[PDB]
């Protein structure tokens, strides 16, 4: 046994004739989630020069050595005890991944792209062809390695040690531990002390299938599971069932009934992340096919030495059985030469300081993968940003968070925008609490304008494309206009040809009267309608063409009550009464 | 000892004087939501018949046989061992229930309708009057037997075994396991080692209640209490206080204070799933009521032979006391006519093997009743889609996925309906991106008009109904029209009578002239008022009544600038100076 | 020892020489969330008036006494058994806290504030100057010490016990437990049998900090950390970084490379409820400075005597060295004058008993900080309604649930208001299933108007202020008034001069007409032009002033067709060819 300092250099030797104990153990966990355990213990006599050391190495053969890193050491009395574990399991566990995150690739380039946080310290030698994914984010290489591992591959780990430290380090990457040996066990001359158990807890012969949800918040659970999905040639399946079963297992394990027949055996199998069917019955029939057949475990004292993993035959002439086996679990005691070992499934989980570990670690995962309060909170609060319209399209409702993230979320305004988002639209609708209105070109606030308010009083300005029809117009003031200035005003039953003038008020539309038709009240009662003049102005009633108009009477500009200046124009042929002194007298 | 093979056909018969083991264990669990716990446990030398056969049964009388299945069996120096549990646990575990829910029932009907996913082969016998309601999924039905158990009901299970076979299958359900028997156990004479125990960890004599949360969200964290409810017969229990204590239980466990006076213990009990208050009420009394007195066990080794759950009496002099207890856990022993027992309540649920079996309980419930991140983003979608319109009344947003399911969640436009939901309603009020607009009778074909625009443009024709009252109108062209080819038109600040016409822009509305009431620019001023005429066409200023008018002055149609015809007719009376041959005249 | 009755009032004596046992036993847990462990054990032989005793205390000099509350009794063969805990940590768990919330507060008075739920049975001795918050809700005592103890302090308990019952009660507040004593401990002739164990699991040179989250809801598992902040005097850390990494470990615990450099190691630690940056920087440097250095725990049988928590120092001189630590861990025997301690660093937390007690705590915290359906459908239902706007502002979607609590939450309308809220505000615009319309004052009432339909029919009447330009008017009637009886009619192309009256209809708006401009269907052909008179009224040309207006015609009331009387007045000026009975004459 080689002792090294903090620096993995050689320091001391120690023979086999001083050593009080030496013990190395191997063994293959039953999950796929675990590594493979290898311990070294190993105790001498107390020494001054032997408190530094950190690593322990022992040999195999001529060129091959397993390192062990020292986790504790126990004075007691004069005699000091260690204890180590593979380096790999130890150093592996230092390096933090950062974010990484293939996405349907084989095993060997996710095991190139994982061993690049490692400074190319870590090679890898081996290859896998099957293809998979994985999200690796903020967590040790270790982690990694073990999620990996999760997807039927198998890894080791080894050094190129000398006398001034290691030199290279590779990770080995396999199918299935260990080859195919040349072994023959017989019972009574190489076995020494053979128990066998078979356990038949677990067994079944139909299973039923089931998925990732179907719609969550009803509160019915329902789940997605392969009712309607044909499957034939490797197990017949009809379309109308809803779970795999295989014949001969009904009628070899099955529950015998009133009538001499078999029934066959359901329980219930639960996939979390599975979202498509035909992989949900691929799964569901490994499943049915992993666990048909009753387990059985083989523990012996032996003789003749075999690796981890290996396959070997057992023999037992006595009792005439023969079996086919694969070594599991080794512990080797070099200082002795006792050896004892371990053949088939392996049925060791069930002890009390595995059950132990499982819980904690349980707990451990359940205590990162589940929701608390806050978690919920801010789940809710971004699935109804999403659909407020806060981050998206034309409809939204705003509210002072979307524009300081410091005040409450309380809406106060909806908008109506143009195209796109906020920064990608040119015109708005707004309606808010001064009632419905309009924004310019940018949406930072030019000016608010008003169409509606909310007592109800529309703007007439925004009627300025199409025809009114149907309705009655009362007591509104009517104009019109010209390039000069004359225009028509129909203010309170009054009909007024007037002169122009600019205003903004209703009272000043009103201007300088020329010609006014109108009626006037006439002795008590309305029966007088006539127009007027205006001394200064010019009235007629023009004849002729468009070009020409002549007058048929002509007033002059100074027509006056008083000066009853009456002229007329044109050839007038006047039937009725003539005036030539006093009494009306015919005509033509 | 009868072992039966794969058929439950008798195979083999072993003899008690070629045995070297025979154990049989029973025991009453101390929750009531786990069954009745039977094993038994024998061993013999090794046999070559003996390795395939999967049952085991042994006798109670001449008429009742107990069956057990093998779950485990072991070669370990030609002693062969087996290890077996009731038939009905392992059975019953191997039945699917699918969506069984019954609400409000009785626990027999419930274990009925339980029992008819068994396929006629399990049948039930006893009853309990109470009623109770659970909700059953999948699951199998060996879990739905226990949930129901927790109602208040204690299960075993029979068989009607011959050499062929099993004939029956029952289940029995009753309410207390066991009669009253008539044994009498002295101490020293009949029970030889006695072992007393006592404990006081749990005792309580006042709890406060708490029920399923009050309003959550705030972070608060309140719950349903009995604060106001009087309750007094039972227990006299006031109108402000939240707490039951019991006087006496007080004076007898009471802390003792300064002035010698007692107070009472206080402890808060949590129910996850009650919504009323008296129901909560009634819980609490019955938790306190549970927990106010000390336990005490006793176990022994005892002579006479007594079923389980019996009521027996034991006695000791030299001490001096008499008690009356219940067995409940008897380890028998056939081989060697040992028989142990204990009495009492039960305190064998605080031992490492027990607790490891609650922790792992406990963390698989765990991982089912709690949700991860995907269960929060459904529910929190469903609680959204609910509130947004998408599912009932007459205000919705819609969104690609409300149409086509595959695009975003994102909403374009903000839909009102007429009435009920999508597919009930015929009138459609739609702001979009391109203004407010209205959609005919059927959704489904877009057919969108527009009566704003984004840029603030209504449109005139859909002012329909109503009275104009209070506004200006300028610049505007007005029209009217008849069933013939007249209209009046006031265009341009002119009164223009013209011919009828139909056109569809705003210039081509004027038509052919006739007469123009209108104004001249008179020499540099606007101070000519007159009308004109067109030849061709008829004027006048006709006079008389609705259905005859005649002209006071007649117009021909060849009146013109040149042929100045100006007919007059009508008897009129021209008062003033006149035109005749160079004089002034007067009124003949 | 002394044996106390349910009221604390002295019973017995036992001497030394009627005891079979008598144990001790103090130890100061690794964490601080626990308290101090205090349990004693007797026996002695079965006595009648000791089965009521709930009390036993032992002497530690003339003036302190501890005091233990038994919690089981055992009558074994003839001896009976005892086993006690301390009294505080039993009374002090039924004592029931409300809600108690400090804020930035010191523990001093954090715990003065906890302590007034006791009624003044418990007082408080010491105080530390350190500020923290927590918050309490209902709950016991014991755990919200517990969670004080977790801010830096230690407690103690204590009493003043006399043959009367007991007299006060405190709680010693201290930041550490033990002064310093002179004691020198030698091995070989002090200490016995001396066990070192050293540890080196656990150990780390950097590591990376996270926070409470960054934006949860993309999935991404963003977390705060301390990237951007600048801290150098005591230990440099530079500005692009993200880990804190101390040298000199580095160089004495460093993984070794290639080319004889070392490496740094880094693990990763969260923190679940940190929001600031330079926190986080502080407790990550905290938990490196923790972690650092290999454990080492001394334990031996020793002479002298010394009390829990002091520091004492343990030489070796054959072995030469020195060390100086501090008891946590005594189990005094009185009867046998036995004391064996532990020094150093407490490694007594791995063993099996305490991982079970973890694991229990751990699930039964999971359960209770966790959340399920229930409270997942709330929150989002809080969520929701905040950003609906039924609490807060301007813009509400209203369902029946805000009114009646009993029926659905799907949304029938869209409300706008004034101001505030419901309470608060004048004005509404409704947008519901019948239009566009408007509430009053009050919006408990249904006063519901309506300005727009769903089938688009806009109200004239909404109409109230601005400036109509640039539409056409056709068909509508068009309408004046005065304050007499005359008004100017354009209905049914023509104009009409009538009599003013009220009406509601369309049709009924047209009056007794008086002077009608209009036109005639002439001989097959629309070529006339003409007004009409009506008999009983009087029509004119009048012509003047303002105030003055004469007759250039007078037309009489009784003008008629068949009496044709054209009354003229005023001057005239008529050239023209006239009749003064036929051929031509001239012109004045």
């Amino acid at each position: 046994v080689y002792f090294f300092d903090n620096k993995q250099q050689l320091i001391k030797i120690k023979n086999s004739r001083t050593l009080l104990q030496c013990l190395q153990e191997k063994e293959i966990a039953s999950d796929k989630s675990d590594l493979m355990k290898d311990v070294l213990t190993v105790s001498c006599l107390h020494d001054v020069e032997l408190e530094q050391c950190d690593f322990m190495a022992v040999r195999e053969n001529k060129g091959v050595y397993s390192l062990y890193k020292i986790l504790e050491e126990e004075i007691d009395a004069e005699i000091m005890n260690f204890k180590g574990v593979n380096f790999g399991a130890e150093e592996l566990n230092n390096y933090v991944v950062s974010d990484a995150r293939p996405v349907k690739k084989t095993i060997t380039e996710i095991v190139k792209q994982i061993l690049t946080y490692t400074d190319d310290e870590w090679l890898m030698t081996g290859g896998v062809n099957k293809i998979g994914s994985a999200n690796f984010y903020y967590a040790s290489v270790k982690e990694a390695l073990k999620t990996v591992q999760q997807l039927g591959c198998e890894l080791l780990f080894f050094c190129d040690i000398d006398g001034e430290g290691i030199s290279s380090k590779w990770v080995e990457v396999r199918e299935k531990i260990g080859k195919e040996s040349d072994d023959r066990y017989e019972v009574g001359s190489t076995a020494i002390k053979v128990v066998k158990t078979k356990d038949r807890t677990n067994i079944v012969t139909s299973l039923v299938g089931r998925g990732k949800g179907e719609e969550v918040g009803d509160g019915y659970g329902r789940r997605l599971q392969f009712d309607s999905i044909e499957w034939t040639q490797p197990v017949p399946k009809p379309k109308g069932q809803s779970f795999i079963e295989i014949k001969e297992l009904t009628e070899k394990y099955g529950i015998p009934t009133k009538k001499g027949k078999m029934r066959k055996r359901e329980q219930v199998v639960i996939f979390e992340d599975i979202e498509d069917k035909n992989e949900l019955l691929n799964a569901t029939y490994q499943t049915l096919l992993e666990n048909s057949r009753p387990l059985v475990q083989f523990s012996s004292e032996v003789i003749g030495a075999s690796s981890i993993g290996d396959m070997v035959t057992i023999h037992d002439y006595d009792k005439n059985y023969h079996y086919e086996t694969r070594v599991f679990a080794i512990k080797n005691d070099i200082l002795n030469n006792k050896i004892e070992s371990s053949l088939g499934d392996n049925l060791k989980g069930s002890s009390a300081s595995n059950q132990l570990s499982k819980a904690s670690s349980g707990i451990s995962e359940l205590k990162s993968m589940k929701m608390n309060f806050y978690d919920s909170t801010e789940i809710s609060k971004w699935q109804s940003d999403i659909i407020r319209g806060a981050k998206g399209g034309s409809v939204l409702l705003m509210s002072p968070w979307d524009t300081n993230k410091g005040q409450s979320r309380e809406p106060y305004q909806m908008v109506i925008m143009n195209k796109g988002s906020l920064k990608e639209s040119n015109h708005f609708l707004v309606m808010n609490s001064e009632g419905i209105g309009f924004i310019d070109g940018d949406f930072d606030k030019d000016k608010f304008e008003t169409a509606w308010t909310i007592d109800g009083t529309f703007n007439a300005k925004f009627i300025r494309a199409g025809v009114l029809s149907g309705i009655l117009i009362k007591g509104n003031i009517i104009k019109s206009s010209d390039e000069g200035d004359f225009q028509i005003v129909l203010d309170g039953g009054e009909l007024t040809f007037e002169k122009k003038y600019d205003s903004e008020d209703i009272n000043d539309q009103h201007g300088h009267p020329m010609l006014t038709m109108k009626a006037l009240y006439t002795d008590d009662k309305l029966n007088g309608i006539s127009m007027v003049q205006i001394p200064n102005y010019s009235f007629g009633i023009n004849s002729g063409g468009l070009m020409v108009s002549k007058p048929v009477i002509e007033i002059p500009k100074e027509s006056t009550i008083d000066s009853r200046k009456l002229n007329l124009f044109g050839e007038v042929r006047v039937v009725g009464d003539f005036y030539v002194n006093d009494v009306k007298i015919d005509s033509n």
